[PDB]
């Protein structure tokens, strides 16, 4: 049908976005930015942006022959990053794992003519955008630790007053 707005990306098991959500309430005040949506909260493997529907199943088909490994995502690190406005949360040091597949995801993107930036993979979540001005950021909480069994790939949206982030594909990584 019509063109869509891409990405590849990485979800939370439930539980552990509850934590980050109740976290962040306690420790970031509405003034401090604006608050992802607890369903929203993902790790951003490649963006594609504006994607037509046969680019989207090229690109479909190549993420389809990545044969990845499963990892475990532990997020011992926050932050936040005032030329992007965005409070984060992270891994100090990811798995490697996780770096080959976000540029497996990334090479195949570029070869199809998105935009990739020439800069490198930085993996986060972000918990805050707008977040304009520094705030102290506290150490994340206690134990979000997980195994990440697949990928998605989503699309982009923003419908009435909220940014929508539907999937479209998965993809197990081999467990
Ligand atoms: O506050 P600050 O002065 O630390 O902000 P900042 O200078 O933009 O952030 C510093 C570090 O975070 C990375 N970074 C910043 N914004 C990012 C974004 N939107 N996506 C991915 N990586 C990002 C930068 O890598 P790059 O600037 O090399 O991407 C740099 O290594
Ligand atoms: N009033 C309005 O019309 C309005 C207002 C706001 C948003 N929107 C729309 O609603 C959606 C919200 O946008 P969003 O910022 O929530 O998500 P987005 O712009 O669609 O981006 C989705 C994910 O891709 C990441 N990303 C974007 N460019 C990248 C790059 N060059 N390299 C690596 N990663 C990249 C973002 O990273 P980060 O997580 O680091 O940002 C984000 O996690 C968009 O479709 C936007 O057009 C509309
Ligand atoms: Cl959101």
């Amino acid at each position: 049908s019509e063109p869509q707005r891409l990405f590849f990306a990485i979800d939370l098991p439930a539980e552990i976005r509850e934590q980050i959500i109740h976290w962040r309430a306690k420790h970031f005040p509405p003034e401090a930015g604006r608050p992802v949506a607890a369903d929203n909260l993902h790790l951003t493997l490649a963006f594609l942006g504006e994607v037509s529907a046969e680019k989207e199943k090229a690109l479909s088909l190549l993420a389809g022959r990545i044969r990845q490994p499963g990892f475990t995502l532990t997020l011992d690190d926050a932050g936040q990053w005032l030329r992007s406005r965005v409070v984060w949360l992270g891994m100090r040091q990811p798995p490697r794992g996780l770096i080959q597949l976000a540029n497996m995801l990334r090479s195949q993107a570029a070869r199809s003519g998105c935009f990739q930036s020439n800069r490198p993979f930085h993996p986060h979540i972000t918990l805050l955008r707008d977040a304009s001005e520094a705030v102290t950021i506290p150490p994340p909480g206690f134990n979000w630790s997980y195994a990440v069994t697949e990928f998605t790939l989503y699309a982009s949206s923003f419908a009435r007053g909220r940014t929508r982030y539907t999937p479209l594909k998965r993809w197990a990584l081999t467990q």
